[PDB]
Protein backbone atom coordinates (compact mmCIF):
# COMPACT_ATOMS: atom_id res chain seq x y z
CA UNK A 1 0.00 0.00 0.00
CA UNK A 2 1.49 3.33 -0.64
CA UNK A 3 0.31 6.69 -0.49
CA UNK A 4 -0.91 7.75 -4.26
CA UNK A 5 -4.96 8.72 -4.66
CA UNK A 6 -7.44 8.78 -7.71
CA UNK A 7 -5.67 7.05 -10.07
CA UNK A 8 -6.78 4.77 -12.72
CA UNK A 9 -5.24 1.54 -13.03
CA UNK A 10 -4.05 0.39 -16.67
CA UNK A 11 -1.69 -2.31 -15.92
CA UNK A 12 -0.51 -4.33 -13.76
CA UNK A 13 2.13 -1.53 -12.92
CA UNK A 14 1.22 1.87 -14.39
CA UNK A 15 -1.20 4.05 -13.02
CA UNK A 16 -2.34 7.16 -14.48
CA UNK A 17 -4.11 10.61 -12.75
CA UNK A 18 -5.03 13.84 -14.64
CA UNK A 19 -2.65 16.09 -11.71
CA UNK A 20 0.26 18.89 -11.96
CA UNK A 21 3.02 16.56 -11.07
CA UNK A 22 4.46 19.50 -9.03
CA UNK A 23 1.63 20.07 -6.69
CA UNK A 24 1.27 15.84 -6.88
CA UNK A 25 4.65 15.60 -5.52
CA UNK A 26 4.08 18.33 -2.95
CA UNK A 27 1.54 16.23 -1.81
CA UNK A 28 2.71 12.85 -1.88
CA UNK A 29 6.50 13.82 -1.07
CA UNK A 30 6.75 10.45 -3.25
CA UNK A 31 10.51 8.78 -2.40
CA UNK A 32 11.30 9.61 -6.79
CA UNK A 33 9.89 12.08 -8.76
CA UNK A 34 11.09 12.15 -12.46
CA UNK A 35 12.29 15.06 -14.28
CA UNK A 36 11.88 15.60 -18.05
CA UNK A 37 15.29 16.51 -18.18
CA UNK A 38 17.50 17.92 -21.19
CA UNK A 39 21.14 16.75 -21.56
CA UNK A 40 22.22 20.10 -19.95
CA UNK A 41 19.44 20.09 -16.86
CA UNK A 42 18.96 23.30 -18.08
CA UNK A 43 15.43 23.59 -16.44
CA UNK A 44 13.81 26.45 -18.46
CA UNK A 45 10.05 25.20 -19.31
CA UNK A 46 7.53 22.63 -19.73
CA UNK A 47 8.04 20.13 -16.39
CA UNK A 48 11.55 20.68 -15.64
CA UNK A 49 10.67 24.38 -15.75
CA UNK A 50 7.71 24.19 -13.14
CA UNK A 51 9.62 21.29 -10.93
CA UNK A 52 12.61 23.73 -10.78
CA UNK A 53 10.43 26.62 -10.07
CA UNK A 54 8.54 24.86 -6.97
CA UNK A 55 12.12 24.34 -5.51
CA UNK A 56 12.89 27.98 -5.71
CA UNK A 57 15.87 27.32 -8.38
CA UNK A 58 17.60 24.67 -5.94
CA UNK A 59 17.22 22.13 -8.63
CA UNK A 60 18.77 24.29 -11.05
CA UNK A 61 21.80 24.94 -8.69
CA UNK A 62 22.46 21.48 -8.14
CA UNK A 63 22.10 20.75 -11.59
CA UNK A 64 24.72 23.13 -12.69
CA UNK A 65 27.13 21.64 -10.24
CA UNK A 66 26.38 18.22 -11.67
CA UNK A 67 27.22 19.03 -14.97
CA UNK A 68 30.47 21.24 -14.27
CA UNK A 69 31.40 17.93 -12.43
CA UNK A 70 29.94 15.08 -14.65
CA UNK A 71 29.58 17.04 -18.22
CA UNK A 72 26.03 16.43 -20.16
CA UNK A 73 24.00 13.41 -19.83
CA UNK A 74 23.09 11.37 -23.02
CA UNK A 75 19.50 11.42 -25.07
CA UNK A 76 18.00 8.28 -23.23
CA UNK A 77 20.06 8.48 -19.85
CA UNK A 78 19.14 9.75 -16.52
CA UNK A 79 21.19 10.47 -13.19
CA UNK A 80 19.50 10.82 -9.61
CA UNK A 81 19.89 14.37 -7.85
CA UNK A 82 18.16 15.48 -4.72
CA UNK A 83 14.05 16.14 -4.88
CA UNK A 84 14.60 18.75 -2.75
CA UNK A 85 11.08 19.85 -1.24
CA UNK A 86 9.20 17.73 -4.11
CA UNK A 87 10.33 14.11 -3.04
CA UNK A 88 13.21 12.16 -1.67
CA UNK A 89 15.03 11.79 -4.56
CA UNK A 90 14.11 13.05 -8.45
CA UNK A 91 15.46 11.11 -10.96
CA UNK A 92 16.25 13.44 -14.09
CA UNK A 93 15.47 11.46 -17.14
CA UNK A 94 16.16 12.29 -20.55
CA UNK A 95 13.16 11.50 -23.74
CA UNK A 96 14.67 12.34 -26.68
CA UNK A 97 12.87 15.81 -28.11
CA UNK A 98 11.46 15.49 -31.72
CA UNK A 99 11.59 19.41 -31.95
CA UNK A 100 15.85 18.66 -31.82
CA UNK A 101 15.83 15.62 -34.55
CA UNK A 102 16.62 13.02 -31.78
CA UNK A 103 15.56 9.66 -32.54
CA UNK A 104 12.57 8.27 -31.05
CA UNK A 105 13.75 4.75 -30.84
CA UNK A 106 15.61 6.56 -27.59
CA UNK A 107 12.40 6.78 -25.77
CA UNK A 108 12.56 2.80 -24.79
CA UNK A 109 16.20 3.61 -23.31
CA UNK A 110 14.57 6.53 -21.30
CA UNK A 111 12.06 4.67 -20.04
CA UNK A 112 14.45 1.79 -18.93
CA UNK A 113 15.49 4.46 -16.17
CA UNK A 114 12.67 3.88 -14.29
CA UNK A 115 13.10 0.35 -13.70
CA UNK A 116 16.22 1.02 -10.99
CA UNK A 117 12.85 2.71 -8.98
CA UNK A 118 10.23 0.10 -7.16
CA UNK A 119 7.99 2.98 -7.35
CA UNK A 120 8.26 6.34 -9.59
CA UNK A 121 5.64 9.63 -9.94
CA UNK A 122 6.37 10.81 -13.53
CA UNK A 123 5.50 12.59 -16.41
CA UNK A 124 5.06 10.80 -20.02
CA UNK A 125 8.34 11.23 -21.57
CA UNK A 126 8.94 13.24 -24.68
CA UNK A 127 5.15 14.64 -23.92
CA UNK A 128 4.63 18.08 -23.93
CA UNK A 129 7.61 20.75 -25.56
CA UNK A 130 9.79 17.66 -26.55
CA UNK A 131 7.32 16.98 -29.17
CA UNK A 132 6.40 13.20 -29.16
CA UNK A 133 2.64 11.54 -29.78
CA UNK A 134 1.72 11.41 -25.30
CA UNK A 135 -0.20 8.19 -26.90
CA UNK A 136 3.13 6.68 -28.21
CA UNK A 137 4.65 7.78 -24.96
CA UNK A 138 2.21 5.82 -23.10
CA UNK A 139 2.37 2.59 -25.34
CA UNK A 140 6.47 2.62 -24.62
CA UNK A 141 5.80 3.41 -20.88
CA UNK A 142 3.74 0.52 -20.60
CA UNK A 143 5.85 -2.17 -22.50
CA UNK A 144 8.81 -0.95 -21.25
CA UNK A 145 8.68 0.01 -17.50
CA UNK A 146 7.96 -2.66 -14.73
CA UNK A 147 7.95 -1.30 -11.52
CA UNK A 148 5.22 0.83 -10.20
CA UNK A 149 5.00 4.14 -12.22
CA UNK A 150 2.27 6.95 -11.15
CA UNK A 151 1.51 8.93 -14.50
CA UNK A 152 0.47 12.60 -13.73
CA UNK A 153 -1.09 14.06 -17.06
CA UNK A 154 -1.68 17.83 -16.38
CA UNK A 155 -3.72 17.88 -19.19
CA UNK A 156 -7.06 17.07 -18.43
CA UNK A 157 -8.15 16.70 -22.29
CA UNK A 158 -4.92 14.66 -23.03
CA UNK A 159 -5.47 12.23 -20.01
CA UNK A 160 -9.58 11.36 -21.61
CA UNK A 161 -7.73 10.80 -24.99
CA UNK A 162 -4.84 8.87 -23.48
CA UNK A 163 -7.49 6.61 -21.58
CA UNK A 164 -9.95 6.37 -24.11
CA UNK A 165 -7.53 5.19 -26.73
CA UNK A 166 -5.96 2.52 -24.54
CA UNK A 167 -5.30 -0.53 -25.79
C1 LIG B 1 2.23 19.13 -20.04
N1 LIG B 1 3.50 18.44 -20.18
C2 LIG B 1 4.10 18.36 -21.49
C3 LIG B 1 4.50 19.78 -21.92
C4 LIG B 1 5.66 20.29 -21.09
C5 LIG B 1 6.89 19.38 -21.21
O1 LIG B 1 7.18 18.90 -22.34
O2 LIG B 1 7.59 19.11 -20.21
C6 LIG B 1 4.16 17.85 -19.03
O3 LIG B 1 5.20 17.30 -19.21
C7 LIG B 1 3.61 17.88 -17.61
N2 LIG B 1 3.16 16.75 -17.06
C8 LIG B 1 2.70 16.74 -15.82
N3 LIG B 1 2.68 17.83 -15.08
C9 LIG B 1 3.12 18.99 -15.54
N4 LIG B 1 3.21 20.21 -15.00
C10 LIG B 1 3.73 21.06 -15.86
C11 LIG B 1 4.00 20.38 -17.04
C12 LIG B 1 3.61 19.05 -16.83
Amino acid sequence: VNSFSGYLKLTDNVYIKNADIVEEAKKVKPTVVVNAANVYLKHGGGVAGALNKATNNAMQVESDDYIATNGPLKVGGSCVLSGHNLAKHCLHVVGPNVNKGEDIQLLKSAYENFNQHEVLLAPLLSAGIFGADPIHSLRVCVDTVRTNVYLAVFDKNLYDKLVSSFL
